[PDB]
């Protein structure tokens, strides 16, 4: 079935510009970047004044095994409950493959 | 400030698997594609059961600029009246920059 381009857009719970939101998009990126099977891991700002998402995190992985496995993976499931449910206040999930 | 990556994800008011999507689908990229300042146009499936949009398209432009004049283009313009607004069901604009 082949690539898959997996996206996040979020707004965090801290304050625009402060440390913690610093050090989540920093840690995120140590973390979640040295998963196997991760590739072009991408931090982002949103810029459309219409959504209200301040920032996205983009990869892309050869195919489904390679995103279960990114999501089962230990590193994964610990960033998921420790950071992202604590100080993720919204976001949405958007998962493209190419048409066809 | 640099490169802007430019994404709509969408539904459109036709049937599944029909030659009204395919037609909508062949004739966006034939004329998006072609506006000068227009990179890396692709054409998505979104594919997350989560977020209720059947696919996507995204683009690069080098900057602001290249973004306000292909939204400006005559062809762009005309799309978006007679295609885009008859035909698209809903969609979410989700534009992005690098982080940074």
């Amino acid at each position: 079935q082949g690539m898959i381009r997996h996206t996040v857009v979020f707004t965090l719970k801290h304050a625009s510009h402060s440390l913690e939101e610093k050090r989540f998009l920093v840690d995120a990126k140590k973390i979640l970047s040295a998963i196997r099977g991760v590739t072009h891991f991408e931090q982002l700002r949103q810029i459309s004044p219409k959504i209200d998402y301040h920032f996205g995190f983009s990869m892309e992985f050869a195919d489904q095994a390679a995103y279960t496995r990114y999501n089962d993976h230990p590193d994964h499931v610990a960033f998921v409950r420790d950071r992202w449910v604590p100080e993720v206040e919204k976001f949405l999930e958007i998962d493209y493959v190419p048409l066809g």
